[PDB]
């Protein structure tokens, strides 16, 4: 039971939900990789029965009546089928415990308060694309964000997966060049040039919404145009300086990771997309300071008037914290839910105090839960931490393609 | 099967085959990852003094040479007569500069190489350590020309206690427990200043109080030794457009001298050798001043800067760090005190990275060490995985002496 320290504090805690981990991570006792983004069969009932144990638990309902119940009827299911059907409240269950357990998330406060659209019977992409539209529309709400997810139909032998190509529901273009740069997000590059070849008739600007490559089973994708009515953006602006608004910036209200796999008691879902709402710093540093992003740091710092030839002036840390500044104000001012990296990270570190006494521990990822700036000035840079797997959980894919 | 490395802001590719001869373990598993944590017999030690002596023949080009396995004969020998050896002055030099090459929480590595070893394993009295240690000072702040070194005291051997420097650096400044439960000047500190006050030394009762020396002879009492006040630089701290900043008071020193580490060379253990470079800006300005366990200065500096303080989305913490460390940058400037910027400083450590995968086929790096605790995505450090494993020589932590 690994002891965990709060150097900011001095109190101590002991994380015993660790001693549960299911599938390995990468380290081992002679080399930590834990800052790598990408971490290098009757097995199915084997994790159908603990997650059964798991919602029995939850409930507080193990070990009596429904129980045994519906565990003889997964195994009936797997014996005569070789795969089974979760119950509707089993399905909303798994979809929060792997929120719960998504040890790169710091939003986990709200993993109590989702809400889940069961797509379980869609058909084809064109019925994607309308629960797909559904979701946005709830999750949007005039800009009142509502965390939400969309669970499309489980993978299963024999047939091809649903898939969303696209990475997030909302995306800008990424124009290649005669020389290589970009215009728009270098990020999307790829997605963009895809979307060209199955027909899109790209775009000029530097943030064009891209379309939707929606994939049923078996079948290619099929672009679908986004309503621009159903996409949600906010123009930056920023509160003192009036020029900000003239270098013509924006970002989206939703932001919904697409090409995720959910698994479920050894169920796997490749297409559920999820929603909640941005920490300002997702935007206002990454987004639009990273160097293979939209880097706009020197920009900003120019129009500023700084001295961008010291590095010992700190210009590039000036620019950052006026940029997240107008993130945030800009969508205060189109009342569109966002929160600031201050209040997310105080709120995850009460998130880890109720999950301490409610299961003895939390997976957390120091890495991808300090903020990528003014990390120490936050509470917590200052918290030890310990990463491991647990099961429902939110895992990474392959591409389709 | 080498750990593949992926760096996000170009798009390069490495693997880390260093890693595989990881000397020792860490606190990791497939199961668990506790890389976040600040805390991670005669055939034994051959085998660690072989391994250097296979080092150090290979860095100057006699691996496997006459002289080469001759040393490896008279290391066995000694160990056989006497249960332990003594390193030839170059392989020392060798050793200490390893051990700082291998350092993974160390953004400074790009200086490895130019490092001045001080041999003082003939000293014989904690009155012979603090003559050592001031000179080393000296040496070291060379009038604000800050040059890096490290002195060395006797090893750890059979039939005598250990030297040690109780102090954490060599230069601190005193942390007064008082009765709210407060404390006057820095926290960090406050054990320490009140083993100097019991062992002698009368307190004083402001805020950067330069501490006295605790050192400790083999098998003595810790003795305590003042700091002749001209040895122990420091730089008054201004801001260059907010002039009432200096008002505040605040000062910090010139030299960050490391001396509770213990140094591993070939197996053999120095509990006593403080090192010293000079500071990142970032340590000063936003570790020491603006933790809220050190001198937690950040909410006073907003108050004064007229920012809203009472809501979290004015980023007034953030607008007030970078102002202070804006501060330290130009104080030590004015004051010709050598410091580095966060962004300098992760600049040359990516330099660093290239150099020691063309030499080595790695680097151990310690990434939530590395990556600055303001703006970390600015820098590049940020953006490029590494992979964290001991090699040895090392510098290791190691319990305090009380
Ligand atoms: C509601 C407010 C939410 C906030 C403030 C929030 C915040 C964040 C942030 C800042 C990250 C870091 C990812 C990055 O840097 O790109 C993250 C990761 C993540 N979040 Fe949340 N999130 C929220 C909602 C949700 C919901 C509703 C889900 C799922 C139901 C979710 C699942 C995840 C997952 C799986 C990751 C890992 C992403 C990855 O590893 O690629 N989050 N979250
Ligand atoms: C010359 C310029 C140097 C710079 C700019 C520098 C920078 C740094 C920084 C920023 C840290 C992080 C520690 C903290 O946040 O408190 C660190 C750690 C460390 N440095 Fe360097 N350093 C330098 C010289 C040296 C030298 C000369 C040595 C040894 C000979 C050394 C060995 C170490 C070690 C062992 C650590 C880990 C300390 C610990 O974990 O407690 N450094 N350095
Ligand atoms: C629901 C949600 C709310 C919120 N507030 N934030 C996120 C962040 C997800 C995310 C994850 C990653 C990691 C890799 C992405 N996949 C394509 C490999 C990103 F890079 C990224 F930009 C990104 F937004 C999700
Ligand atoms: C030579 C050197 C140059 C430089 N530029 N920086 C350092 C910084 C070392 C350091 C390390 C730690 C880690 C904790 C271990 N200690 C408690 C025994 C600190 F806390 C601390 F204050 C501290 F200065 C050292
Ligand atoms: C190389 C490094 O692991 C990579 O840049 C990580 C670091 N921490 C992160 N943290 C978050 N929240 N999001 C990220 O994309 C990353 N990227
Ligand atoms: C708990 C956490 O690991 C701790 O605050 C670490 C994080 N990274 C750090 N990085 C540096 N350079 N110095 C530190 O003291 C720390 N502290
Ligand atoms: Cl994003
Ligand atoms: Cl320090
Ligand atoms: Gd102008
Ligand atoms: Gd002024
Ligand atoms: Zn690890």
């Amino acid at each position: 039971f690994p002891r965990v320290k709060n150097w900011e504090v001095g109190s101590i805690t002991y994380d015993t939900l660790s001693a549960q981990a299911q599938q390995d991570g990468p380290c081992t006792p002679r080399r930590c990789l834990g800052s790598l983004v990408f971490p290098r069969p009757e097995q199915l009932l084997s994790q159908a029965r603990d997650f059964i144990n798991q919602y029995y638990s939850s409930i507080k309902r193990s070990g009596s009546q429904a129980h045994e119940q519906r565990l003889q009827e997964v195994e009936a299911e797997v014996a005569a089928t070789g795969t089974y059907q979760l119950r509707e409240s089993e399905l909303v269950f798994g979809a929060k415990q792997a929120w719960r357990n998504a040890p790169r998330c710091v939003g986990r406060i709200q993993w109590g308060k989702l809400q889940v659209f069961d797509a379980r019977d869609c058909r084809s992409a064109q019925e994607m694309f309308t629960y797909i539209c559904n979701h946005i529309k709830y999750a949007t709400n005039r800009g009142n964000l509502r965390s939400a997810i969309t669970v499309f139909p489980q993978r299963c032998p024999g047939r091809g997966d649903f898939r969303i190509w696209n990475s997030q529901l909302v995306r800008y273009a990424g124009y290649r060049q005669q020389d290589g740069s970009v215009r728009g997000d270098p990020a999307n590059v790829e997605i963009t040039e895809l979307c060209i070849q199955h027909g899109w008739t790209p775009g000029n600007g530097r943030f064009d919404v891209l379309p939707l490559l929606l994939q049923a089973p078996d079948e290619p994708p099929e672009l679908f145009l986004l309503p621009p009515e159903l996409v949600l953006e906010v123009p930056l602006e920023h509160p003192t300086l009036e020029w900000f608004a003239a270098l013509g910036l924006r970002w989206y209200a939703l932001p919904a990771v697409s090409n995720m796999l959910l698994e479920i008691g050894g169920l796997e879902f490749p297409a559920a997309p999820f929603s909640g709402w941005y920490m300002s710093t997702e935007i206002g540093t990454r987004n639009l300071c990273d160097p293979h992003r939209y880097n706009i740091l020197e920009d900003v710092a120019v129009c500023m008037d700084l001295d961008t030839r010291t590095t010992s002036s700190l210009w590039k840390d000036k620019a950052a914290v006026e940029i997240n500044v107008a993130v945030l104000h800009s969508y205060q001012l189109a009342k569109v839910t966002i929160v600031d990296h201050h209040a997310a990270t105080a709120s995850f570190m009460k998130h880890l105090e109720n999950e301490q006494k409610a299961r003895g521990g939390c997976p957390a990822d120091w890495a991808w839960i300090v903020p990528p700036i003014s990390g120490s000035l936050t509470p917590v840079f200052h918290q030890e931490m310990v990463n491991y797997f647990l099961s429902p959980a939110f895992r990474y894919q392959p591409d389709p393609w």
